[PDB]
């Protein structure tokens, strides 16, 4: 009886696997580095 | 009822969309390194 | 009482410590960046 | 029902503000780069 506390709970799980995953994929970091440098 | 709570969302919320729109758009990573590198 | 607001605890409480010794650690910045950049 | 709660308050808005901080102040992003070579 607390969507909110849900939203808690989901939003952060998805925030902090959303970040690491960003981050590893392939070529991410390489691609963003190096499309941000010229 | 619960401004704790709100408080939670809200900086969720608000953490994902300035991380992801900060990072990106035009070539804000080039403005960001090169603010922090005078 | 509440495995759900608990558990949003341990998710922050964790989302800090793992960013920041994630960031360090042995200078795994340059662990996370040579194998990024396979 | 959750003082646990307000820790993830502060925790979170302490957490936005040093990545913001963090990133920018004084060559920050300099001396973690620079750090993480060396």
């Amino acid at each position: 009886s607390d969507p909110l506390a849900v939203a808690a709970s989901i939003i952060g799980i998805l925030h902090l696997i959303l970040w690491i995953l960003d981050r590893l994929f392939f070529k991410s970091i390489y691609r963003f580095f190096e499309h941000g440098l010229k």
